[PDB]
RNA sequence: GGUGGCAAUGGCUAACCUUUUAUCUGGGCAGCCGAAGCGAAAGCAACAUGUGCGCAGCCUUUUGGCGAGGCACGACGUAUACAAGUGCGUGGAGUCACCGGGGUACGACCCGAAGCCGGGUGAUCUAGGCGUGGGCAGGUUGAAGCGUGGCGAAAGCUACGUGGAGGACCGUAAACGGUAUUGAUCUGCAAAUCAUUCGUGUGACCUGCGUCUCGUAGUGAAAUGCUAAUCUAACCCGGCAUCCGCUGGUUCCUUCCGAAACAUGUCGCAGCAUGACCUGACUUGAGAUCGUCGGUGGAGUAGAGCACUGAUUGGCGAUUCCGGGGAUCCCUCGCUCGCUUGUCAAACUCCAAACCCCCCGUCAUCCUAGAAAGUCGGAGUCCGGACUGCUGGGGUAAGCUUGUAGUCCGUAAGGGAGACAACCCAGCCCGUGGUUAAGGUCCCCAAGUGUCGACUAAGUGUUAAUACUAAAGGGCGU
RNA sequence: UGGGGCCCCGAAAAUUGACGGGGCUCAAGUCGACCACCGAUACCACGGAGUACCGCAAGGUAAUCUCGUAGGAAGGCGUUGUGUUCGGGUCGAAGCAGGGCUGUGAAGUCCUGUGGACCGUUCACAAACGAAAAUCCUGGUAAUAGUAGCAGCAAAGCAGGGUGAGACUCCCUGCCGCCGAAGGGGCCAGGUUUCCUCGGCAAUGUUCGUCAGCCGAGGGUUAGUCGGUCCUAAGACGUACCGUAAUUCGAGUACGCCGAAAGGGAAACAGGUUAAUAUUCCUGUACCAUUUAGCGUUUAGUCUGACGUCUCAGGGCAAGCCGAGCGGCGUCGUCGCGCCGUCUAAGCAGCGAACCCCGUGGAGAGCCGUAAUGGCGAGAAGCGGGCGAAUCUGUAAUGGCACAAGUCGGCUUCACCCCGGGACCCGUGAAAAGGACAGCUAAAUGUCCGUACCGAGAACUGACACAGGUGCCCCUAGCUGAAAAGGCUAAGGCGUGUCGGAGUAAUUCAGUUAAGGGAAUUCGGCAAAUUAGCUCCGUAACUUCGGGAUAAGGAGUGCCUGCUGUGUAGACAGCAGGUCGCAGUGACCAGGGGGCUCUAACUGUCUAAUACCAACAUAGGAGAUUGCAAACCCGUAAGGGCUAGUACAAUCUCUGAAUCCUGCUCAGUGCAGGUACCUGAAACCCCGGUUCAACGGGAAGAAGGGCCUGUAAACAGCGGGGGUAGACCCUCUUAAGGUAGCGUAGUACCUUGUCGCUUAAUUGGCGACUUGCAUGAAUGGAUCAAUGAGAGCCCUACUGUCCCUAACUGGAGUCCGGUGAAGCUUACAUUCUAGUGCACAGUCUAGAGACCUCUAGGGGGAAGUGAAGACCCCGUGGAGCUUUACUGCAGCCUGUCGUUGGGUUGUGGUUCUGGAUGUACAGUGUAGGUAGGAGGCAUCGAAGCGGGUGCGCCAGCAUUCG
RNA sequence: UCCUUGGUGGGGGCCAAAAAUGACAGAAAAGUUACCCCGGGGAUAAUUGAGUCGUUGCCGGCAAGAGUACAUAUCGACCCGGCAGCUUGCUACCUCGAUGUCGGUUCUUUCCAUCCUGGCCGUGCAGCAGCGGCCAAGGGUGAGGUUGUUCGCCUAUUAAAGGAGAUCGUGAGCUGGGUUUAGACCGUCGUGAGACAGGUCGGUUACUAUCUACUAGAGGUGCCCGAGGUCUGCGGGUAAGCUGCUUUUAGUACGAGAGGAACCAAGCAGCGGCGCCACUGGUGUACCGGUUGUCUGACAAGGCAUCGCCGGGCAGCUACGC
């Protein structure tokens, strides 16, 4: 049994590969709200997120509960936040899908409804909505796919804050093993043709190459399925 | 196999009971083997001897007779299903023990690895993640930002001061690391340390304590590194007395005999099986052939030869042929075919030995104190080597490699060659005496300064064989 | 002239050697013959043993018997015990040492001594039954050998006097020394009595020992305040649920519970006392918590506990320093200096710097601040108030000090305390208990555990009294100096772990110096040497504009006298003059530098114990999957990682900073998409078979495959020969045929390629050329400032690297006292040459040498020792790893069944009403199914007609609207 | 023939034929290891050793001929016969319970097939100087650049800067550059792991001497009137030195000139050997002085810092001196 992967070892759990859980501040997600209610609150603080790198705005609602939220653009302490499907679109209100109109900027959308917030939560870019039909909405996501969602989806009026963050170079190994630090990722990485065979499908040889095209099935099992996962095409574009 | 019990109206019991404490006595017929075989099966189913030879033994006129056992036939049962031939079987000897040998399976004469697998142990070391602490002498450099001032029409350009950034610089025997000396040490202070010299030394930094991640798993800035002096799969115990054709060992005496290192098959080539060869016993009962001489047969090797197959050298004579050279093919002429010369052959033979082989007779030797033959028990052995021949084959040759016949060493003493596995005598129970073999006789060293006739002047030589001994050529040396 | 014998030339090898050696010449050589003798275990003779065969025995025969490995066969000896026969022994059994006799022998018996109670023997039977070997095992014990070691730690001791049987080694005094930012002080983990006292010295201590962490006996650790205990952190454990064949196994959830002697935290100080405990006992002076009783009560939910890195201001202070007085000690050749002390806790009471806040104020052709950033009509300066520190002041005062003084000032102040400012993000830097906000008084209570001592060059760990390692200190005094560097000294701890020694030779470990030369040494400047601090001047190519840089290259530097400037000060900077030495960073400390290349961008990481590299990582660049009930991955499952995450994200790969760039090839393999058609298992369905099935076909057809398309920053590839001043049309092209670059390379076999510089000379370095055996673009190409314990070459300086060694210093060695191992070993052994021999002999053969013993010395030989060769082969021995090797198993894709229900339609017949609708030719009439081969109905029904209700040839049967 | 009996469908068997195992007396079967492990083997390879000598080095016989003529001053074709074992092969006898692998360095020794030095002979030898051969192993045979090199190339001296053997002498002497481990890069192979008598960077050299041998120093015993002194010399060893330059002979012999010798004589030099220390140089931790930092209160006198450092230096030892 050539040694399990980088992947196994992760998938198994190990503290090399676990998050610290306990260095962040709060699970984001929409304050939960019954059918047909809603509710106000008022941001009393912007703080760091260190499990997004990203502001979040801490917010006492009516009901006495203190919550962590998703900073939209602009957001800021004293505002007034509304949840609900009466509440006005505007930046940082929590609002149906449905009742955005189209071309509208939008972050933390839920999945499903009452989900808590999925799409579109990291630091500056946004969710754009598209078209409006009687059970369907459709919005271009970040990565380009039109995504339909039910209308009554929740989603925060806005884009998230922090655009722009990759925008500055690493410049220094440190500068990234100091956010690494904060992150199960496993920082730095060595890569699979400098591993010995036992260690990868890659390692070996008298000189450094994967000696197999790196394009894999989609139906290698686990311990194989490196490199290229199914990909469409290679190379840079012609 | 040796010794016994019983014996075709066969042998023995197993479990078990009888124990009165494992014995023992008497029971115990279930079963097994024998008693009928052949055939896949269905199935069918044989000699209580028809004949001959003949050992022992007996009789006998010493040549014959009877002749158990034995041998050879004949006959019959069944399968081959048509037939014919043939196979197996058939005229009652087995069975159960004790003491032995041996095969097979089990740890299987004893010890000897790496490994494979099960369940557990380990992150006091080391690697990485996390929590919470501690630490970094003293200096250097001088980013942005800010103040003031210059040069400019502005655009803008620019000096000084302040400021204190950086995986910045120097540097501590603080800490961490480990370059070079390939220094010390190298049974050490130390199962890797010491001295000097070096790299990092505000950061991807070092480090305490706590905590987590581990065996086909973890960890790894990736070397197959590290995971408790153990890492290309840790450690403990168990499977496990693993297995191996491979290595090592295997303990008292005498006596009799005494090999094979070879063939065929083998995932066989360091092994094994079968056979040859050794050993023991029994059965049988009259011949056998290691040697000689003569004869009937086989020769196709040596040698020889050119008569076949092919090579091969000239001379001579012809092919008015097939062909090389400068219009009547105007004439020059190599091969081809013969008579003579000169040479040849593993795979040529008109010839043709000596050895040798089969058979017959003969002598010779052995043999009823058991020939030849048969059956059974136990093996070892299939690394060989050498000398003398075969111009053995191959090779430039080899103390090379691979054959063959004999004999040796192996397993062979003693005597002699300086010593010498296998070269000479000789095969050798113990003691004594004598005479010899090989070899030697100037001394070492037992016996010749032996005899005769010559040679050698070079210390040549003073060396049977042997791989341990120098050639071609030349010499008015003798 | 030919044929012959012997000899000569031809004829050269390596330690001194071989006719066996001496030697030998009408021979002691050779040739031809001969004579006598010597000389085996052979042969003969005698005697004896065994063996084979025969014989009833007695005995007979053997020229035709007597070697022997593997191996077969026969008979015996011995050990221990059993049955059985017969015995021996305290008047001395077994065993043991030595000896006699017998037997071929295995062995038996006896004698002497020793020993003190058991032992044999006949015939048989058994076995845990016989040892010289296994790098055999266990135990004991040699040679080595009185040898190595008791030497870097680190200057290590000496004198005098004691103690004692005994003294280098134990005690005291003095002198001389070590460490002195650790070798001192405190303490974690760990140790576990090593702590203290007395008495010892058999062992331990690397020597001795009277000493001791050793041995024996006794003693020693005192807490409301110091810790644990309490709180929670990462993260464990328990119960429940669920999974699992099951569990002591398993993730998650819920509830609990633990988890820090360095995180948070209620509170105590000074002095004394013992041989050893002391914030713990005693004295004095305090403080905290609950509980009870009384006196009063919420402000309630806030704050605190509660936080990173770097940098800086202000204030304070432990330590430190200076001057005066006082009290001791030292010195006193002269002087009057030097050292020590000159003390004082918590608690209690008092003040309060900065920040912040409140009231006034009204500030701009701008004002106020800071070290710095800054602040301001959204309200500056100024003026009042509130809140609020460290520390300081008093008190605690009649404690300890030689009841000796004990009184004052000043400076500085880290590395400690308080407070405030700024910068960075890239880790945004914990939680909970507890505390405060309403408590005052008086009594009682405050349990349990630890507490000695070491904390390391002797108390831990590494087997050790081990030169390593182990938490460290938020521990450390004076001078020099930037300094905690180095040197010299305090305090404190030590002389603690073998001595002596006469030149103490040679040699060796580590150092000092070295004429002239200066890398000629060597693979190579390895090693050593040079330089070195600070100040000032000055500083190149190149560059990513940051740097290179301390580049390079120059000058100064001590002491004394008198001063100047900055500053509140500490101090710092500068000046003038005088002056000594070879030398002024005088010791200590402390870069050598430059040029040309390769390579990697850089800082970093690594083979703990041979590889600190160009390898790994890195930022940067690119590609791929995935919209989250995702991609990817773990688990048998329950359920999990990524994930308290959401494309700017996570995961999976390649390349590897910047700069200029990254060309052509989709034939092969891979990947993705498409599936028109082909292939494609099972189930269902159909056919046949089967009294039923098995079974044989058919249909349909998923995934997958064939097949088509895309894709190279996927794995990869980018080629042969000949006509033309080696270009150009063709080729060979079975996809294409090397673009930019680079090039004899870290790639170039030929090869020491050719040329130029570098040298007298260069398989070298650099540059150019390049016919590239076999360069080339993210299998990344070229190039590169800076960086580098990386790899080469050159210049300069320097030198014992060398020419070529010498002297000296300390430690070993040598000699002496004490202590005291280990490793090679079948035996013998004073060897040397040659030969022989398994062809590499101290032992064999023939010679030559050699009197023995001891000491020192370097290592020729003992094919020296260490070690079942790691190179090679073999083994139907392993392990890991690879793959289009074989065979499987997980994972994944897909069909079918179950889970799995209800509706709507589209597809096959399931099942049957209204007609038997049936008709080449003509029909009066429709075969009214094949039919009693003929025979029943009817105005209470039999037809020629409408689109003709079944049907059809606008006919005609059934009588229906007629 | 098919399990109580009969039958059906379907099986099993007997004899024969066909289908293949070519590794053909019949497993269904790809690699790699330098990360390797284990058991053995000198039954079998790298290396030294033994044999052989094709090959290599050095020769010989006959002399074909060349040499203005003339085989033999010089060269030596064709063929033939050898020696050595120093090149490379062949072989597998010894060693796999290890005989430490190349090259260099240090030190010793041997061979002659002689490079120089000594003595000779021939010459197509006038002299100078060559060419060829014979004897001769006493001495010498060096210094440097590249390369790990052996070998080879090159440089300047030199009389010449010969070759080879000693386990390719010499790792219980040294070195570690190369080759021969584990890491990594480049190129080429291979799909790959990995490989390359290709290149490149890096990469642990253990031991206290038992015996023997040698170098030196002692104690004995033997020899011997007891002791002492002085000698002899059986023997052992030696390189009881080797070799250049210059002057002279002599600008002579010789030669037409150019050029240009020899015997004898002298001095000097290189290397080697032996000894010595008046001179000169080094060292000189005896000693003397200067001075930095610090301590002993200052001065003086002292300690320490490598002898603190710096300067000088007698004796002694030494060579770079004699």
């Amino acid at each position: 049994m050539g040694k399990r992967l980088i992947s196994q070892n992760r998938g198994r759990g190990t503290p090399t590969y676990r998050a610290p859980s306990h260095k962040y501040k709060a699970d984001l997600r929409h304050p939960r709200v019954d059918e047909n209610s809603s509710l106000r609150g008022e941001v009393v603080g912007i703080e760091h997120d260190p499990a997004r790198s990203a502001p979040i705005a801490k917010v006492a609602f009516e009901n006495g509960e203190e919550l962590f939220l998703l900073a939209s653009e602009g957001i800021a302490v004293g505002n007034i936040i509304e949840c609900g499907d009466d509440a006005e679109v505007k930046p940082g209100n929590i609002v149906p899908i449905g009742n955005v109109p189209e071309g509208f900027f939008i972050c933390n959308v839920e999945s499903k409804p009452n989900d808590g917030g999925k799409f579109v939560r990291s630091s500056g870019v946004y969710a754009t909505v598209v078209t409006h039909e009687a059970t369907r909405t459709a919005v271009s996501m970040p990565s380009g796919n039109i995504k339909w969602l039910n209308p009554k989806c929740r989603a925060v009026v806005g884009i998230v804050a922090g655009s722009g963050r990759v925008d500055r170079p690493w410049l220094k190994a440190g500068k990234k093993y100091h956010k690494m630090k904060t992150r199960a990722a496993k920082y730095p990485r060595v890569s699979a043709v400098a591993m010995n065979p036992r260690d990868h499908p890659f390692g070996g040889g008298a000189w450094k190459h994967p000696g197999k095209p790196t394009t894999v099935s989609r139906n290698a099992p686990p311990g194989r399925k490196v490199g290229l996962i199914a990909a469409r095409r290679t190379g840079m574009k012609r």
